[PDB]
């Protein structure tokens, strides 16, 4: 069965087939559709043999259907081999290749990512030879200086030791391997990242001397085995940040902004042929809007949109003189300025948009399909004016994939 | 199966049960989500005696349950009155109460539509009566006129005769009572609105004279009881234009841009209690960013955003610059300055968003949940500075409905 999608812009029809290799459930119903439903049951993530050699058994087809052995001797004995581990030991060992190829792969069928053009451009760092959590900090370390490359970003991910009895698992307990601190206030306001409020009481708490500044870079947490996680300071000279100025706006440097250059996810989980690797931080490089919409003005976040609007003069009294809307361009357009002029690896939401689109025809001509969550995908500005807003999009869920997990300190049973 | 919904810029949790009482069909299954499919097939619209009366009890017994009299005498009575009519006539009548407790829940239940919190002042204008075009447009003019009301604008809908056979469709064939016409050029592009091309011609096609201008409103089209169908000329007294002006850049006025203050569809399907209202426009007040947003700035069709930005020198060299961005907000912020000028009601995103949620809280609190599209309901500009992006929304398909059906010139037995 055939599936056709629509750009209302262009009229461009592509017909999807490759839907039909879907295994897990996106959360709807022929009644209802959860489709901006955020964190789903389905998308978050004790698992026994049972289940676990058909999953192995799909993963390596489509591994050697993609090296074009499929139903060669390799790949029979592979299977095999793989069988017999299972039955022997309950769990099984990925080769590199087969590593490699599940980690882009995940990144691929990430139906939430805009960024996917740049998929088979991932640098695979093997971290399953770490045993503790220094040896964590060591790994995360060598993955952000590869990844930062002094402002020329490179796609990399480390992935840390599979899960076994979910009793031992390593967790990077960070949602992001660079985020500032955020203080709850007495007075009830917040100093730094409100997003970052409980992580950063936890860290407090672990024992971290916070400076209480505005941008404070966390310390890493990182649990090692299932051990009871330990703090690491990432050293400074490591992290690096643009001082964000506007290009004509000569007193929007005295706001005091900056960001990190580096966005690396931290907390999610990468599942290739059945098995969870609980702990496999990846990175890139940032969308302009990430920053720019969403970190600087939610309401919820530095939320900066009032000072802003106050130092650009602008009728901010009724909200239909759209001051909101006259400040998030101004504030998105000096994170792209900022950004460039530090040549720091940065793209607009207009030129990722684009590419998104010419990825995705790319893969519904060669792989005869590409799921895309549309509510994510459209950029959370000018939403319309980019290419992606016109674009029917098919959500399903392909593996290998990253999928949501539960923060550890709710599930972490504590040694002491 | 008692759903939670999370607003995620205020924690906030609404508990929905509305969905379970859902009917139609999502077009989604457990293996895809096809939430951001224009017009899936159970979106668009003979019925037989078998499928007629549970449509009507379940659209009935929800009518006596809003006025408190389930299992009453007159709702049973009522029950065995319309089963008794369709038996007999293979159809059945609404009463003007149910027509008019059908309207507004129709539009109440219009998963997509941001502006539901006025759902019910919905003003109801029973046309079924009408048997020609000519009448057709009679209502028509009357509902353009009561529903501008010198700028004040108010909800109205009219409702033509509904479907009986598939053969005697009333259907305006317009998609808005007041669109723009759109000219194909000789030299390639297109004058005027290119959504309306392949219209504008049927009605050149069909005896219409056109001024080719940038901004003629396109003429009236009426089919009644199946029939040809009929050109008319909206009396130019009855459409309220704005034209568009900046209130920081007076060479904004000489782009020429003006737009109507009505925004009224006329090309949906309107079903209560299974019958088919063909012909059923229906109109309430523009949000700012559906002209300035979409009409103008789509490249589908008006797309004026390289003009302004040139106008008002903007690096277009490089898309970081983002100069669209910088276009788009002036834009917008004229149409809204305009309208609020001429005093013709008007709605901006923020406003409009924010009143959403506020009728979300209402219809969990006082129905048990709302029916809503994300893809629809967040504006296409500005997307998470309103509340609307944070609030997790359920969506399903509740009747009474607004359905899509298919343009009449494909089907149309000539
Ligand atoms: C290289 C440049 C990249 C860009 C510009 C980019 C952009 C984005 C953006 C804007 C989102 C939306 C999430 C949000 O707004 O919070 C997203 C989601 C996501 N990205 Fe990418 N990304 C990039 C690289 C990567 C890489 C290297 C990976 C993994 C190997 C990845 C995996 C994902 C995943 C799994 C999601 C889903 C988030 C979720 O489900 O919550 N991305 N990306
Ligand atoms: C009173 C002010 C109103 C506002 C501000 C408003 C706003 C909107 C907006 C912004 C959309 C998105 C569609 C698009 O972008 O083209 C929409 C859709 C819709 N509106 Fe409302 N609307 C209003 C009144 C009404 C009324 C009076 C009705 C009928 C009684 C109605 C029924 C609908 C329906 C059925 C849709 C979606 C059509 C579909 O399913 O694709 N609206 N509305
Ligand atoms: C590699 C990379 C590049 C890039 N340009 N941007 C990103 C960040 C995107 C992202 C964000 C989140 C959580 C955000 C959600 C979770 C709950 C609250 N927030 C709304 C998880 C992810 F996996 C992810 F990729 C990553
Ligand atoms: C009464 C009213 C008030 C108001 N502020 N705006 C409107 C117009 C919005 C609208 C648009 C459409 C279809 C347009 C779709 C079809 C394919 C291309 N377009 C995406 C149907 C509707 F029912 C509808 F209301 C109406
Ligand atoms: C492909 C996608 O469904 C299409 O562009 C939709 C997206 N969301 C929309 N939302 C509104 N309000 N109006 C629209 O026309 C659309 N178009
Ligand atoms: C409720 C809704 O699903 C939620 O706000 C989503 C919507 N789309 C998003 N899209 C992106 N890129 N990032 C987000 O955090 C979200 N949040
Ligand atoms: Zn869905």
């Amino acid at each position: 069965r055939f599936l056709k999608v629509k750009n209302w812009e262009t009229d461009v029809v592509l017909t999807d087939t490759l839907h039909l290799k879907s295994t897990l459930e996106t959360g709807c119903t022929e009644h209802i559709c959860m489709g901006s439903i955020m964190l789903p049951s389905q998308h978050t993530r004790v698992r026994t043999k049972d289940q676990l050699f058909p999953l192995a058994k799909e993963f390596l087809d489509q591994y050697y259907s993609s090296i074009k052995r499929f139903g060669s001797k390799a790949h029979m004995d592979r299977l095999e081999e793989v069988n017999k581990e299972i039955e022997s030991t309950s769990t099984y060992q990925l080769k590199d290749t087969e590593l490699i190829y599940g980690a882009k792969h995940a990144w691929r069928n990430a139906s939430r990512c805009v960024g996917r053009i740049q998929w088979s451009k991932l640098q695979v760092f093997d971290a399953r030879d770490c045993t503790t959590a220094h040896g964590m900090f060591n790994y995360i370390c060598n993955h952000v200086k590869y990844a930062t490359n002094k402002g020329n970003l490179r796609s990399a991910i480390t992935i840390f030791p599979q899960r076994t009895d979910g009793k031992h698992d390593f967790r990077v307990w960070n949602s992001q391997l660079i985020r500032y601190a955020g203080y709850k206030q007495p007075d009830g306001s917040t100093l730094g990242d409100p997003a970052n409020v409980q992580f950063t009481e936890i860290c407090i708490q672990q024992g971290w001397k916070a400076p209480r500044g505005r941008f404070d870079v966390l310390p890493l947490l990182l649990q090692a085995n299932g051990n009871d996680p330990e703090l690491f300071q990432i050293p400074p000279e490591l992290v690096l940040e643009v001082p964000i100025r506007h290009p004509k706006f000569d007193w929007f440097k005295d706001l005091g902004l900056k960001w990190y250059g580096l966005p690396a996810v931290s907390n999610m989980l990468l599942e290739i042929g059945g098995l969870e690797f609980s702990a496999c931080p990846f990175s890139g490089w940032y969308m302009g809007t990430e920053i720019g919409v969403r970190d600087y003005c939610d309401n919820s976040r530095y939320n900066i949109l009032e000072e802003v609007a106050k130092k650009m003069d602008l009728d901010m009294r009724k909200t239909s003189s759209l001051w909101k809307d006259q400040a998030l361009v101004e504030i998105n357009i000096a994170v792209l300025y900022s950004f460039q002029s530090d040549k720091v690896t940065i793209v607009d939401h207009h030129s990722a948009t684009e590419s998104f689109i010419k990825h995705m025809e790319n893969e519904y001509r060669c792989r005869g399909g590409c799921p895309a969550d549309w509510v994510w995908i459209v950029p959370p500005m000018s939403g319309s004016i980019t290419p992606v807003f016109h674009q029917e999009m098919l959500n399903y869920r392909l593996t290998p994939s990253f999928e949501y997990q539960p923060d550890p300190w709710n599930t972490h049973v504590w040694k002491g």
